[PDB]
């Protein structure tokens, strides 16, 4: 059945995009807002924001190709390839108006190329909790004086020999719980049930592989973005980042300043990586107000 | 029982040191040289160098505490704690004379404190393929544009919840082949037969755990070395590094210059992390020649 419970007033549905069957959850009325999840998660990370946003917007939350209930991409996992699927999906529902885009973690990687190449289609942009793939990612440290670093998983997941799938298979729940909590400030929000739901979804063999193929394409995404970034983003943009353990801190806004002419940023003290869940109410408020103004 | 074949004329034996039974392989005659292995391996990485050194030296190659056939340490896994075991082991065989030291990878971590605290006991020193634990390790990148990050495994192995043992238990042979080859230039020397030998040893549950406790103690070792490094090393030192995939390149010598007054360095082209096996002929030559500048049999 459904991997995650659908909110009242929303529908779980599918659309073929370039031969790939994409799953999404959709509700509401008005101009379109697309919410794009990241690693370890699915559309469901947005399930608290979606009903509030649906009071003023049509809201669509897709599963990334190969994750949740979406088929793997038939082209590839680089940012430019994946962004085609998400752009065409959004245009099926908002052909005559620009739409809003909210993205978390690798949802940024998988949307930035279509934002920069189709700027007239993007009304307002919200990015949270991950670098746009560029040379700045090569400066993050492998190890810190307090223990494990924030992004050593870039190398673990990008390694060949199916290193990550092979070590994590049979231990998917254990690994995801450790990964979520090592990047969280507020772990209490991750109940047994919620961890069970996310672990069952990404443990599907094609989804476990899909998860890491996004990282195996990361250097290709960096190289793609080096050319794309010659064009700055002109639409109103907001960045959000956690200020606590697991948070990107000032990096999110400071990077975005190099990409966007019109950008405002917020750092949320006491919040880590998983902003829609760790800090749902303030994150929801900031997104709703930014998109409603 | 012997996890690895002893070279002809060498003996495999044990010595209790501060309540810990240490395994070693010993042969030859003359002044003492101690060879100290690194992560993923045992004394056996030295087995091709040992017979040539034993023509001029007494050679001892111990298994690090918890690894190979050595018991885990009873104090802890920080560099200063482990170095006590290795210093006392060496001085049992060379109580009245300084000895030479060769160390690879975390063998460096586990010997640097006893070298700096007992400088008169160390005649000549050879370090290869790992940083001495200090603030420089916090500058290595998590992810690279070309090749692969050299030390992302520091975070993996140091992570809480026994993350590394829990994921690697039952897959030790798979993991070690990937780890070794990903850090090599000349991967072809790591035959399935050789990988089988190394994997069987570190798959002992206490050895798998011991392996990662060295990394869980790495930040403590950094803090220890911040104090110890206020005195530079005075004895003749040589560094070796690979210049190929997995090699430390110029970092090995450049860091050692901050630690040693008398240092010469070499980068071996076409060689990665596993110098004794990837590049046995030039590495053995450099080590034998450097140690033979001092008095020998
Ligand atoms: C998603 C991208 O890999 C997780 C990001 C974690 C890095 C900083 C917390
Ligand atoms: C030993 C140190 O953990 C092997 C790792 C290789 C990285 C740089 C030498």
């Amino acid at each position: 059945a459904e991997e995650f419970p659908v909110p009242n007033g929303f529908e779980s549905a599918y659309r073929e995009v370039d031969g790939v069957k994409l799953h999404y959850v959709k509700g509401g009325q008005g101009p379109l807002v697309m919410l794009v999840h990241g690693f370890g998660q699915t559309w469901y990370e947005w399930h608290q924001l979606m009903p509030e946003l649906a009071k003023r917007f049509t809201v669509i939350a897709p599963d990334l190709p190969g994750l949740g209930q979406s088929e793997p991409p038939k082209t590839g996992y680089s940012g430019e390839q994946v962004a085609v699927y998400l752009h065409k999906l959004a245009r099926q529902f908002s052909p005559d108006r620009p739409f809003d885009l909210v993205a978390h973690d690798i949802g940024i990687w998988n949307t930035y190329p279509m934002v920069v190449k189709n700027q007239a289609d993007i009304a307002r942009l919200v990015y949270m909790q991950a670098p746009i793939p560029d040379a700045r990612i090569y400066r993050f440290p492998a190890f810190t004086a307090q223990g494990e670093s924030l992004v050593w998983h870039f190398s673990f997941f990008a390694a060949d020999d199916r290193l990550a799938e092979t070590l994590i298979a049979g231990k998917e729940r254990f690994f995801l719980e450790h990964f979520i909590k090592s990047h969280a400030s507020n772990t209490e929000v991750f109940s047994e049930r919620l961890l069970d739901l996310y672990a069952r979804s990404y443990a599907k063999p094609h989804s476990l592989n899909a998860s890491f193929e996004y990282y195996r394409a990361l250097n290709e995404s960096v190289r793609q973005n080096a050319e794309l970034a010659k064009t700055r983003l002109q639409m109103p943009t907001m960045t959000l980042a956690g200020g606590g353990h697991g948070g990107m801190g000032t990096f999110q806004l400071e990077q975005m300043k190099a990409y966007a002419e019109d950008v405002e940023g917020h750092v949320l003290p006491g919040c880590g990586h998983w902003l829609p869940e760790e800090c749902a109410a303030p994150m929801n408020r900031l997104v709703i107000d930014f998109l409603s103004r």
